[PDB]
């Protein structure tokens, strides 16, 4: 509708597959190479689905900061016959909050799916699910089941991935330039 959901499109359309694995479909954003992310709570293990095809987890890693509290976000390296564009110059250097996001969201149950979820809080510590997490960013938006995964955008910046929510509120987790240096 505007030159937000634009920039959120062309993430979805080129750097997103639909990540299958025994604990359900994800949206699952390639950042580059064949390296992607996912939340931690999705469980990967040796054979994820990636469009429903088998493939391979060459490598996976669940990140946690320095203190060694969770962040929820999981770095896969996928083996795919094909790379991702490279989006790493799109990622945030430091924690931050924002205003004016887009959650966008690509499943089954949920294709094609933009969500204007608006001003996103530096919201730091969550108890997600029973686990102490930090880097949290927070939204005012009612978040269901099914949105994951989803990536959080603003114009020209991807900010973080949909890890849970409490019903009036969502909650992304921080991705960081610094995750994805090689
Ligand atoms: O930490 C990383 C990574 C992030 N950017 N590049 C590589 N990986 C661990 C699992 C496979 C990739």
């Amino acid at each position: 509708m505007g030159p937000g959901f634009d920039f959120a499109q062309a993430i979805m359309k080129k750097n997103t597959v639909i990540a299958r694995t025994e604990k359900g479909e994800f949206t699952m954003l390639g950042v580059y190479d064949r390296v992607a992310v996912i939340p931690t709570h999705a469980s990967v293990g040796e054979i994820i689905y990636i469009n429903d095809v088998e493939t391979r987890v060459l490598d996976a890693c669940a990140l946690r900061d320095l203190t060694d509290t969770n962040l929820e976000i999981t770095i896969v390296k996928l083996d795919r016959n094909q790379k991702f564009r490279d989006i790493r110059h799109f990622l945030p250097r430091c924690e931050d909050d924002y205003n004016d996001a887009v959650l966008s969201v690509h499943t089954s149950k949920f294709p094609n799916m933009y969500i204007p979820v608006g001003q996103v809080t530096n919201y730091g510590f969550l108890n997600l699910g029973g686990t102490p997490t930090h880097r949290i960013l927070m939204y005012n938006f009612p978040t269901r089941a099914g949105q994951c995964g989803g990536v959080v955008t603003t114009t020209g910046k991807v900010i973080g991935i949909h890890v849970g929510g409490n019903g009036a509120q969502g909650f992304a987790a921080m991705l960081l330039h610094s995750y994805f240096t090689d």
